[PDB]
């Protein structure tokens, strides 16, 4: 029994699927997983456990931000032995070579936060996902014949920039995409010793201004069948 | 209509009491308000507006940490009329003249995150609550019988720190209360031009290591918050 | 004895008001306070106790910027036993709906100054006036038919900026009035568990361009009806 | 013809190898490259043009220290016409989970430089490698039996540190080994648009004391560079 | 007729003395000056103008900590004419070799403020004294066979320092002295195209906690030869 | 026997010239000392060791950028008993009021580099070169007729500056002139107790577009190594 999330040893896999959203965790928990049941509800924050091809999985919502995620993702690892994270969402483009709908893969987050700076003595940490897990959500989607986007994405602190000019230096700098937790689960990870991936679809071109569902699904595939391709 | 809150222009009143879980303002809506009907429940953040002593008040969750809790109370503000906001939760005390159980008022909120950095040029932007609502929860608080600490809280970005010896600095520099999302609401209220406080009850001392009583308080401190808004609109 | 005071412990009352001024002192102390007696003259900064309605008063010159200002209120806290300053002065306003000698109270004070960072671990630390003050000096105001602003100040360490865009940055944020020694006052309070609250007259408005003796005074009545107000 | 590099268009081949010192890049060239031909010789600091198995390929030295090599793969980048630079080096360790010998490939750089953040606005850029180029590199090691540690590689500022409790911090977020180029190497590729690649062997270990004998080392060195040939064709696809 | 300081362009010359303390001024004026006027008195900070073997020459206080210097000086560059400034005052040792009442010259001034890092982007400025006038000034005091230890001074934002492990940093890094303002005179000069030089005499060793109006005198001596000096 | 210099102790003298360039201390050892020898060839960066008027002097290149330039310069002092050091190379001038072929001094070097940040708890250094060897330095320049600007240097992380609205800064702030390593040397030389000064020559006007032919640049780089070298004696004395 942790603070933030009732449930107790045992009732997470050692694998966690997480979109931001709870109610997205029910939806991937009831269409995609088989016999899922809920395992903790603390704050509304849903988490189920259940089997995808008969390897035990769970799912659950980690909230908006940094700050919200890593509290979460700290106690899945230090407390339910957690290993492996898949961050599960929707993601804003900056760059012209990216298009709505597309599945970007963060192989690194850049952010504003000042988090990392925090934990590395004011330097430079690059927060970086797990090599093996990036590798096999790129063949999870090859074989289904997706295209994915690895690269950079950028965690926010901020929705609501005050500072807008940064969207075209992100896209100068080749961003794949704009989201707001994968560089804080990307340094939980590191500092408790455990592997994580951010895995995201395009929803909006911030840039431009440019299914939804179905993409979605893609995406919830794409990570589970990383899963299993990982395992191996 | 806007992406995080699912509700018309109208259904929040302009003084929305925030606690950061939902499930407090689903009780905080059926114990303390009259006639409270939900009116937004994207993400599970719930949101109810009713009635206190014939105002019309509301009441939302607005999640854990800076980032959630900025965009939903920027949400609020621009798109649904929101001129008012109290924050209300538990914090750690790191200070020994504050026990358990405690109310404090954050007349200004310090924070290890950047985003004030981000909106100030990178100097030191104070955040600090509207004074007539310290003064109205003050004065609230003072009529119940109850005594209030006021100062500075800590608004850290890591629940998990990983520098604890930050505490003892806190201490040294008079902190009354640490919890995540004080300077960010300060922060967002300068930026919009709205109203902002945060009262907090002390759940857990940090440095001492110190539910009946806790909810006996938390109810306190819920009181002082919606007395606070009757003598704020005098 | 101290290196900056030259007065014996006991020589200030534990309530002090600060022009930067120390001509300013003088005159507060031969205009406002009865019976006032100079208590201090090294590098001429002027400090004189004396009496107002029956209660004793100090006020004392604390010179230009943070770094003199806090030398002076940190000898007067740790050395002289001074429980309450009340720093007074003139500000320039960045705000359109403050006027000319507008009185406004700096409940926080922003700085581009480093001294809380370098006490704060480099965090942000908010400077913040001891709200019984504000309470006290707000409800004098109120007696005497003055409408004062309650809000941020921001101390400034270069008077002539090499960065006058900041001023908009400033407006844009609610900041109340533009001065230089408010943000360091407060972080020496808070360093060494004393009360601290900064009371400005709006004496030029740095956007518009845009008397001053008459609003002077009545700076200086409120400070210390203030004073009254807040031993009760 | 450059201020740092004295060839002319056309001289290197879209994809350059390099080492920092210029003297590992003429043993690259004439032991592992077929009809290598110095191309530049400015400051001492070679460059030559061979192939590989019919493949164009280029090796170069880039001096140590992040501005030094940023200097000349911006070069090499904009008035060459490189497209995909592999930095083949040594590095140090710092966790004990690496030993010496290690190959480890850095997906990412972090650095106490402040080369990115001048670049990025002050927020934090994570200084990355090019997708593909780690993967080529990471199955051109696993068929030639070699088993690569990929993660963070940390570039120093300062060879001889001012704060070596730094390498305890490096140590706990897992960083795979430390050198001095790859997070200069990586912010120049992101800020020109090439692609970029840091491969290092484990030459000894900070925390542990452990040294390796020179003949060890140059075969584990000589590992190295064959994967990293194999890794460019293998890129090609 | 400037904010800070009532006087007219010419009254002062085209090179000032600049000690903190007023009184300081004061006491060079009628010692080492023939006919010294009083040229300035707003806020108590005394200005003169006489002359040093018939070479004009102007001595005022400048107050304590960069802000308040930085005002003074600015106010003397760029509305009185000023071509150079020397400041004169006391400093605190770190360093062994240095002892009580040694003369340092400041040929550079270290900082732990943020005015030259909002002066220049944010980078390392090396705040640093006029050559010419540093040559001057070791020649003048070789003249007169006193030794003069030229190298770092360190400008300190907090006199009662709230992190005293930096005095062993200073130390370590060679600082020849710590006292309050000349990194951001240095930071000024540069700005507006003028000169300036620091020099001090230790009244204490910070770390060892080891006359001095006698050593007072030597400093002046020095620095008002090596105006003469200056104009050959 | 240092990692990054192949020489033993004793081979250099207690006072190195530094250029960036070994072929350029190749040129200095032959043209300016007597009976110059080489005492180190690692990754080529030549370094020698002759005589000037009898006064035993070193001559060895540092290599390009804070972080190269740092290595070398540490190792000759901690590990070689090097008690000055003297940087000649060459600068790109901001300010209207330097010339091309004027001769900069460095009595301070700006920098946007973190590497005095991280030695001084984050606070600013003033990297600023050792008094003796300036004056040293303009006595000698005076006494030769050439008349040299003293002032602030910027030493630059970046050769391709992603920010060139810095060198309008640097402008309005008086510096003389843009290289890459003077704040690094001096920041290594307070470290250690050592002493350091860094000479410079204007080849290019960064602000005004102006050049110099390589003819006019020989000479003017002559001047400097005999500025310097008389510089050595007068510090002596």
């Amino acid at each position: 029994a942790t603070p933030h999330i009732n449930a107790q040893m045992g009732d997470f896999a050692d694998v966690v699927l997480m979109p931001g959203d709870p109610l997205r965790a029910k939806y991937i928990a009831e269409n995609f997983l088989d016999n899922a049941v809920q395992v903790c509800d603390v704050r509304n924050m849903f988490g189920y456990t259940g089997t995808y091809k008969g390897r035990r999985i769970s799912v659950m919502g980690h909230g908006m931000g940094i700050p919200s995620c890593s509290i979460y993702v700290t106690e899945l690892i230090k407390d339910y032995g957690v290993k492996k994270i898949i961050r599960v969402g929707s993601c804003g483009a900056v760059n012209e070579g990216i298009k709505v709908r597309d599945v970007v893969i963060g192989m690194g987050a850049c952010t504003d936060s000042k988090v990392n700076r925090i934990r590395f003595k004011d330097h430079d940490f690059a927060a970086i996902a797990d090599y093996k897990m990036v590798k096999a959500a790129e063949e999870a989607a090859k074989a289904r014949g997706i295209d994915v986007k690895v690269g950079n994405l950028f965690s926010a602190e901020l929705f609501y920039t005050p500072d807008p000019s940064m969207f075209d230096v992100m896209d100068k700098y080749g961003i794949v995409g704009v989201e707001m937790e994968a560089a804080g689960i990307y340094g939980v990870a590191a500092e408790y010793g455990a592997k994580a991936l951010a895995i995201c679809t395009v929803s909006d071109h911030i840039k431009t201004g440019e299914e939804r569902q179905n993409t979605f699904n893609e995406m919830i595939e794409i990570a589970l069948d990383s899963v299993l391709i990982g395992d191996q």
